[PDB]
């Protein structure tokens, strides 16, 4: 009966009679043992609650229940009694205090614990708990359980489930559809699972009054995940999501295997995990809403991984994530078959393929496109973000774009403004500027009209609305394309965006076409900003540059944390291109402009008392008095420069020309030219999304024929 939450008693015994056979899973469990040791040799210290996040009593008591959970874990993998001693003797001094404490001291969150200034904290340390208790169960005497749950675990969950007195703020959050409930569905499910107590396990599944229609983790699985596995709020915070899921699914398993709960929702849970997959470049998680660094190596992912992998081992491209990023292993069945299929030579590559992750619960609420690069001496990603708001977390970034290759971010996205676990730097949360800045849409790839953020940066508005991906073609043999609309951020203005990947036979590497399209009733300035990672090359036009005095761009929405480093316009030719450097290849942007267009170079860090923002640099075209505009890019990498071989060629750009051909209400037409008398041109159906309706169109004196919404033509 004990052990069965992290593993079973024969998996525990097949682990114990393994070692020695895997290296790598002995090192990890060795790392356990460590932490285990180190709180064995230290003495017990259980305060009474005072302080908030990072006060040094909620961090001892949140350090007590990682030491419970590794000396559980040492416990069951070593058989060595002062481990379960060291549980054993700790959970009674919880015992001992936990019917003394009131709601925390600190007034501050809307939902306090006892233990904790939050319950979402009280919900983590019961998680963690329940498991060592469930794994020291039959060394304590029949007295010592009764007392341990009459005063600490019955009273907790009961607490976490409903509240305390007067306040019972608790049982709307264990029924809520959010991460706070699954961690408090998992913290009652998994406890009443170690005490036998069905009612606790009911009400984690299927909600207060076990229906399952008004809470309960079950729902959580089909309201938390739209039917491709994405989470609204972004990668950054699916990836804190989907830990507790995978946890209480596991346990779940082991002690409900009927109820199918890794095939629930056609295994949804595989699906967020090979969403996250999806969503990163070089092990990090795309840096969309708010972000901060964060990828395949978190301790979540090898949660996901681990026990994941263990529930469908022919899916051997997960041994290649735990390979590459993570090098760690769960103490429990499935870390040690990761660990083990690995020193097997299982592992399959990582298969990164281009994809539209759907928004909403039922999938019909904007979504995320990602076209991959399929030659595999390339590797690159283009991102295309039409999404619902994405709830406390988003970015006002209808339609934003990002470009990942060569192993780098060369267009990207900002992600938050947060110094984790910094004190001084606004006590670790997030900053001012990730509101004034990071939020904006200026901080992003697309378009802002008259120096206002998407929806005039209101979480209140832009929560009713989303952008639709409205097309997308990834085999369209030369070339991939995805299309976006938004008619909401702008009253009056709908903005289209396409993306266009074309392998050339003429170009050293693939590429990029943008066109976004804004179409409007009265005037407006329309800003197209670029952000750029790298080193200024050039500038194919004569610009001015600040010299002992710089100010900044504007005064709001963002505007006014952007310093004004250059600025210039281009009289003598039709196509304004900026060139850069990323460590060994250039990239040249490209874009249509008449005498009347403003180019300006930009750098972050204006209006930012509390040094808060990162120095990052934008390229942006202006476009005044503007009613339909259509901005036309042509983004090419190119050149192999060698800092240590000193070797160079192809560093300058092969594009003369980006023109906008043809611009009516039925179609849009770009040609770009390049050296050697060579031209891709992009035909764009404005008003149909038919992938098998046919096009022709007369420019120049030639025939254009296509199939679907874009046709791709070279020369
Ligand atoms: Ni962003």
């Amino acid at each position: 009966q004990h052990p069965s939450l992290l593993f079973t008693q024969e998996e525990v015994n097949e682990m114990r009679a393994g070692k020695g056979t895997v290296p790598a899973f002995d090192k990890s469990l060795s790392e356990v043992l460590a932490a285990a040791d180190a709180a064995v040799n230290s003495p017990v210290s259980v305060p009474v609650p005072v302080d908030g996040g990072g006060g040094v009593v909620h961090e001892q008591h949140k350090s007590n229940y990682y030491a419970m959970f590794h000396c559980g874990v040492a416990y069951q993998l070593t058989g060595d009694k002062k481990y379960a001693a060291y549980v054993g003797d700790m959970l009674e001094a919880y015992a001992k205090l936990y019917p003394t404490l009131g709601f925390h001291p600190l007034q501050l969150s809307p939902v306090p614990g006892r233990l904790f200034w939050q319950t979402l904290n009280e919900s983590v340390w019961l998680v963690h708990t329940a498991v060592a208790y469930d794994c020291i169960y039959n060394t304590l005497s029949s007295k010592q359980r009764a007392t341990i749950e009459k005063n600490l675990f019955v009273p907790m969950a009961d607490f976490i489930m409903d509240g305390m007195g007067d306040n019972h703020a608790n049982n709307k959050t264990f029924n809520k559809m959010h991460n706070h409930a699954t961690w408090a569905t998992a913290a009652v499910g998994m406890i009443g699972f170690a005490m036998n107590r069905e009612d606790y396990v009911k009400k984690a599944l299927y909600g207060s009054d076990g229906t399952g229609k008004r809470g309960g983790f079950i729902r959580q699985m089909d309201y938390l995940f739209s039917p491709d596995g994405y989470f609204t709020e972004g990668a950054y915070y699916q990836r804190y999501a989907i830990w507790p899921f995978v946890i209480f699914a596991q346990c779940i398993e082991n002690k409900l295997p009927d109820l199918k709960i890794f095939n629930y929702r056609d295994s949804i849970l595989s699906k967020a995990l090979s969403t996250l997959i999806q969503l990163s470049y070089e092990g990090e998680f795309f840096h969309i809403n708010d972000a901060l660094l964060k990828g395949l190596s978190a301790q979540e992912l090898v949660y996901a991984v681990d026990i994941l992998y263990n529930v469908n081992p022919s899916d051997k491209s997960l041994l290649s994530v735990a390979n590459k990023y993570q090098h760690t292993y769960l103490p429990t069945s499935g870390g040690f078959k990761v660990a083990r299929d690995i020193a097997r030579g299982e592992a399959a590559p990582i298969i990164y393929r281009s994809s539209v992750f759907r928004d909403g619960r039922k999938g019909d609420e904007g979504g995320v496109a990602v076209i991959r690069s399929t030659d595999s001496n390339l590797n690159s990603a283009l991102t295309l973000k039409a999404t619902s708001h994405g709830l406390s977390h988003g970015h006002f970034d209808k339609l934003t774009m990002a470009y990942y290759d060569n192993g780098n971010e060369i267009l990207p996205d900002y992600g938050a403004s947060r110094f984790l676990n910094i004190e001084a730097k606004y006590k670790g949360h997030y900053t001012r500027e990730n509101q004034s800045f990071a939020k904006q849409t200026i901080a992003h790839n697309t378009l802002v009209v008259d120096e206002t953020s998407h929806f005039a940066g209101d979480i209140k508005v832009s929560s009713r609305y989303h952008s639709d991906i409205i097309y997308h073609d990834f085999n369209g043999g030369h070339f991939q394309v995805m299309v976006a609309k938004d008619t909401n951020a702008y009253p009056g203005i709908e903005m289209k965006r396409t993306l266009a990947y074309v392998t050339t036979p003429f170009l050293q590497f693939p590429l990029i076409l943008d066109v976004l399209q804004a179409n409007a009733d009265k005037e407006h300035q329309y800003d197209y900003p670029i952000w750029y990672n790298g080193h200024f090359v050039s500038l194919n036009f004569p610009y001015a540059k600040a010299t002992n005095e710089l100010k900044t761009l504007g005064t709001k929405d963002g505007y006014q944390h952007l310093w004004l480093e250059a600025w210039g316009q281009n009289k003598s030719r039709n196509t304004s291109s900026f060139t850069f450097v990323n460590k060994d290849r250039f990239y040249t942007i490209s874009i249509a402009t008449t005498a009347q267009t403003e180019m300006k170079m930009l750098r972050l860090g204006a209006n930012d008392p509390d040094f808060n923002l990162r120095n990052e640099t934008a390229f942006l075209i202006r476009e005044k008095a503007r009613k339909n505009h259509t901005f036309a890019t042509s983004i090419e990498t190119h050149g192999e420069y060698d800092v240590v071989m000193e070797t160079s060629s192809n560093l300058t750009s092969s594009c003369e020309e980006v023109k906008v051909v043809m611009d009516t209400a039925s179609y849009t037409v770009v040609k770009a030219t390049y050296k050697g008398g060579h031209s891709v041109m992009l035909c764009l159906s404005n008003t149909d999304a038919d992938k098998e309706k046919g096009h022709r169109l007369t420019v120049e004196g030639t025939m254009y024929a296509w199939n679907g919404r874009c046709g791709v033509f070279m020369k």
